[PDB]
């Protein structure tokens, strides 16, 4: 059965071959495809990409910062408007795991003063069946070179944390994109990364029994068997 | 190049083979898979499914009703809170086609009194490149037997209408799902539908030049070459 990372690499390859030139809001060039999806199993493994070294310390540390609600993304997750979207997701999983509305949303803070009721930007929908927690992240745009590998890890990590406190096993992480794009300057680096064969994904271990989302600390987590290709600067 | 309808049929086949039993909020049984996506070209054809007759008159007539903002889904599109989400999408396409925030959202009206800031339920994100308009619909759940074939047509139709008034050509419709499910009682009908070979999709023609979204009427639209298999009652 194929390595999950082959989806990301096939997606990079598709945008290079078929993506269209499209500028971003600074007028910086990208190659763009609209509408992408990939699924990474979280069962006995953790989708920290291996065709380049992903900055796991920054993934974990930033997620713990967001969860703290400190300032921005974490403020919205915990003080929406506030509504604690994150605790509500946890409480809903616990009171009605069948629920089709287990959804948390985030806004780009630059959008907030720009117009009335701006669209969100990213949503996470959680799903429970057979004691497994899955998560689907929809982002309205994804920087395939820099942001996407880091976000696969962050939201996979979030799903592990929530599965842990709700007593569920991690299931799948599904990453859905609107404008999936590669910045022009990342094209040569990505072409080299596409030459690299994925290695088996590592595992993530939680070293302690933790009861509340806010009680996790960086030392509670341990990545085992992470043996990536070298760092690619983008 | 494969018939777009093969995605839907492959998805039905996947849920029957691999879907898990999961109840809905009435306690009615389904087979469920979390996270699905399909892409239907809108270029010189229209994705009105052919392995069963889709109720096109009801698709068009209901969409025109939603667009009227009459009461519910249309009220939210046009009087959000209001904010006219639909006109804002049109105006944004016209003033900044590169924008990554061309998003309109809809809520299940039963959710509105149930809690503070309920999650949406469905979002449509629009995308423009090379004078083509694409649309991605994300629904938190999709009834694969009844709702999905009807919604592929409705949102494909909406994309045609918006492409028409903004002077763009229709591109792709991308349908993304959270809980994609088949109701237990639709399983035998769907198995029979899976035996049927798709025919070439019809075309949709707009018979008049229309300038404002509100000026369309049912007679402005004409489906040509629709030659589906017989009706399946679900």
């Amino acid at each position: 059965p194929p390595h999950g990372e082959l989806q990301y690499l096939g997606q990079i390859q598709h945008i290079l071959r078929c993506g269209v030139r499209k500028d971003d809001r600074t007028g910086t060039g990208t190659l763009s495809v609209f509408g992408m999806q990939a699924r990474y199993s979280l069962r006995d493994e953790f989708p920290l990409l291996t065709t380049k070294r992903v900055f796991w310390k920054g993934v974990l540390e930033e997620l713990l910062w967001f969860i703290k609600g400190s300032t921005v993304y974490g403020f919205q997750w915990r003080h929406f408007g506030g509504v604690d979207q994150l605790q509500r997701v946890i409480d809903t999983i616990k009171t009605n795991p069948d629920d089709r509305r287990i959804i948390m949303c985030a806004w780009n803070p630059r959008d907030l003063p720009l117009m009335k009721l701006p669209p969100c930007h990213a949503l996470c929908q959680f799903y429970v069946v057979n004691s497994e927690l899955s998560c689907q992240l929809y982002q309205r745009s994804g920087d395939m070179g820099l942001g996407v590998p880091f976000n696969i890890a962050s939201y996979a990590l979030l799903t592990y944390m929530i599965a842990h406190i709700t007593g569920l096993k991690p299931g799948d992480f599904i990453h859905t994109l609107g404008d999936a794009h590669i910045y022009l300057n990342h094209i040569e680096p990505l072409k080299i990364q596409l030459q690299r064969e994925p290695r088996p994904f590592p595992k993530l271990r939680i070293l302690r029994k933790v009861e509340k989302i806010d009680d996790f600390k960086a030392e509670d987590f341990q990545i085992e068997g992470y043996n990536p290709h070298p760092t690619i600067k983008m």
